């Protein structure tokens, strides 16, 4: 009926920030190389204040070599003593963040580790020194090299911690004075972080956030009984459709109504990564087509700025928030120098699943609702008023509302999947540039030959890891592949999913069906080494371990192989080749209807090799195991 929002009685807990997961794994890839003005308007709808989705948060992968679930990211140290604080594109992405939002709170957490780091097994935790020691290198490496302070670090993403490593960490932080970094833990479960703060004064006085996965907007009693701050250090991961949106408009409100979460965070940022890889566009937005610069301003886009641009860090939740009668809920916070902001929605059930959990039934239906400020809100007679509406209108401002009445009341009718934002502030806006190009497939014709002498990202544009890391490699000891493209990772990553047992990197359309594929290759490693080049590479990401399609291999023992699957399980042809190490030859596969061909030099080596069909997915090029090769002078063409 009737609902009170009140500030006389005091205040609920300090709002700490919406924000969002650039990572786990590689979910910006394809951002980095939209031509202007696009690149930047993508950005802009992001990160710029009064605009867009406003971001408060940025929360960067720090990558580790491994697969993250849509590719691997680069780490700062492939190996023992080596530092490099350039490569991948979290660097660029913060301090993109930063120009527009110098007030925005950035936040480092590890999915994989490089494979050294295990000192001979898949564990983090062998050496906890040495693995703080990375960490830590990392945030000085931000500030060093980028100017960036980091101001939260995590510790293993949805895997096991350790107490004693999140001791030794605050201890390395301290000891290189970054004693204004704070450690959020574990991003997994509440439990058994919760209870292990309760019995661990020690563990206690190092942990500051207990930041948890998908909690369903709600807690548990030991971490309410720790005083510590509780969020969603990870949520929606739901395609940005009207469904989307409306998850993500619930879930914003009811994870501090039902849970006492200060801050919910999206993965992902923004969708630039090949939408056929796992969780296909479950990005805030979409700009997956760096080649026509088209991008979508996706509703959840602006179900976001309903919070973000009339809410700060640092603001507080009242007292006073709950759900309404026949459905749906309400927010307010104030700032402490007289400005309100209330944030209400009416989502459904059929239109507001996320994917994990997904919600028993729930009814909501139409409605009336009354709010009457009392305390100090009051003498407020004046709100603006923000209006959207989910399958559509979106962020409207309508007419001002008055409470000249003196009642400080007033009422509201309530549909469903509706949003409501009202404030005493005057800034919001509903940012727009005009709308950019369509969309189009990958082009059916492209090259690379990788000759680019001072590169503005470690790699080529397109090409998305999978398993390994492929950077741009400059070889001065050699005129004719002077510029190449290498794979780095000479040992297998303490892994986070299931990387392949062999190097690739997939590129362009996966609906292509008919294609030839041809590069340069190089083997590194005498006897043993080996390489291929690929196409119809139907799987990638967390399943790059279930990748079919024809891949064309040739070995340094002088041999070749065909096989339907990245495994190898599956022979299509094998035979003999004049193929060694350190010498570059030329691949060609043609792939058509149910026959495919392989060349070597131009030159024929196999054809009407019978292969599975239909079939599409991606061109693709990789290495046998983690081990060093070159490519040059890439190109494909393909009938989608
Ligand atoms: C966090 O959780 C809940 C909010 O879901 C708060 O607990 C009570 O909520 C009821 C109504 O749901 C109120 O009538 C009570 O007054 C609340 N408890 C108290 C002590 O005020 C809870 O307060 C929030 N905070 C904590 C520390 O649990
Ligand atoms: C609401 O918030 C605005 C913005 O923070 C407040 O206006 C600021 O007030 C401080 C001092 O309190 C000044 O130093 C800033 O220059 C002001 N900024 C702007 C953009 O006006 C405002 O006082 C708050 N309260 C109300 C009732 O609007
Ligand atoms: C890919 O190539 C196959 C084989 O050439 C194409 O399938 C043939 O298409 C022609 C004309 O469309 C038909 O007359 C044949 O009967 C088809 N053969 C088979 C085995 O299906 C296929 O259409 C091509 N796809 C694309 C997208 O170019
Ligand atoms: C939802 O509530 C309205 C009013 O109480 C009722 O008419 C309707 O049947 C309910 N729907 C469900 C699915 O319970
Ligand atoms: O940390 C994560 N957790 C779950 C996401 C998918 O829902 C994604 O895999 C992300 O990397
Ligand atoms: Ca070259």
């Amino acid at each position: 009926g009737a609902y009170v929002l009140d500030d006389s009685d005091g205040l609920g807990r300090e709002f700490d920030g919406i924000g969002a997961v650039s990572g786990g794994g590689a979910t910006s890839r394809l951002l980095v190389n939209y031509p202007e003005p696009y690149r930047s308007e993508i950005l802009d709808y992001l990160f710029k204040p009064n605009f867009g989705a406003s971001l408060h948060i940025l929360k960067v992968e720090i990558g580790g070599d491994g697969q993250t679930t849509d590719g691997t990211e680069p780490s700062h140290m492939h190996y023992e003593l080596d530092e490099n604080y350039f490569r991948g594109y979290e660097w660029w992405l913060m301090k993109e963040a930063k120009k527009r939002n110098p007030d925005i709170i950035l936040m480092g957490l590890p999915w994989s580790f490089p494979g050294w780091l295990g000192k001979g097994f898949s564990w983090p935790y062998v050496n906890l020194q040495l693995t703080a020691y990375y960490v830590v290198r990392w945030i000085l490496g931000a500030k060093h090299y980028h100017d960036l302070d980091i101001d939260y670090i995590g510790i293993w993403n949805e895997r096991p911690f350790d107490a004693n490593y999140i001791k030794e960490l605050r201890k390395m932080l301290d000891y290189q004075g970054l004693q204004r970094v704070r450690i959020i833990a574990s991003d997994n479960l509440w439990e058994p972080i919760s209870s292990s703060l309760l019995l661990d004064q020690e563990l206690w006085k190092v942990v500051d956030v207990i930041g948890a996965h998908y909690p369903g907007t709600y807690t548990v009693w030991n971490a309410k009984m720790s005083g510590k701050k509780l969020w969603s250090s990870e949520d929606f991961s739901t395609i940005n459709s009207n469904v989307g949106a409306g998850c993500w408009s619930r879930i914003l409100n009811q994870n501090y109504i039902n849970g006492n979460m200060t801050s919910t965070i999206a993965w992902n940022l923004v969708a630039s990564y090949y939408e056929e890889l796992p969780y296909g566009r479950s990005g805030l937005m979409t700009a997956q087509e760096p080649w026509s610069g088209h991008y979508v301003v996706a509703s959840p886009i602006w179900v976001s700025a309903h919070t973000t641009q009339f809410t700060q860090p640092g603001w507080y939740y009242l007292k006073t928030v709950g759900h309404l009668e026949k459905g749906g809920s309400y927010v307010a916070l104030t700032d402490g120098l007289g400005n309100l902001t209330i944030i209400i929605e009416t989502m459904s059930h059929q239109h507001s699943m996320c994917i994990r959990p997904y919600l028993p039934y729930y009814n909501v239906s139409h409605q009336l609702a009354t709010f009457t400020l009392k305390g100090s809100l009051r003498e407020i007679q004046e709100l603006q008023v923000w209006y959207t509406k989910l399958g559509r209108l979106h962020f409207k401002q309508l007419d001002t509302l008055w409470l000249l009445d003196g009642s400080g009341s007033f009422t509201l009718e309530l549909e469903e999947d509706e949003i409501f934002t009202l404030t005493t502030l005057t800034t919001g806006r509903k940012g727009s540039y005009p709308p950019p190009p369509s969309s189009k497939p990958f082009p059916t014709n492209y090259k690379d030959d990788f000759n680019v002498e001072y590169p503005l990202f470690s790699e080529a544009p397109n090409f998305a890891d999978q398993t390994g890391v492929f950077e741009y490699y400059m070889n001065n000891e050699d005129r004719e592949h002077r510029f190449t493209l290498r794979q780095v990772l000479n040992q297998r990553p303490i892994t986070w999913a299931a990387d392949a047992s062999s190097t690739i990197s997939v590129i362009g359309d996966h609906h292509w069906t008919n294609m030839t594929v041809q590069c340069d290759v190089y083997i590194e490693t005498p006897r043993s080494g080996g390489v291929f080049i690929a196409g119809r590479v139907n799987k990638g990401g967390i399943l790059i371990r279930s990748a079919t399609g024809v891949f064309f291999w040739i070995f340094a023992n002088g041999s070749y192989r065909v096989t339907a699957d990245l495994g190898g399980w599956i022979t299509y042809a094998s035979g003999h080749a004049d193929v060694t190490a350190k010498r570059w030859y030329t691949l060609t596969l043609g792939i058509k209807g149910y026959f495919a061909f392989g060349m070597l030099n131009g030159t024929i080596l196999w054809k009407n090799v019978r292969v599975k069909y239909p079939g599409h997915g991606w061109a693709a090029i990789g290495t046998h195991t983690f081990e060093f090769a070159q490519f040059d002078n890439f190109r494909v063409e393909a009938a989608r």
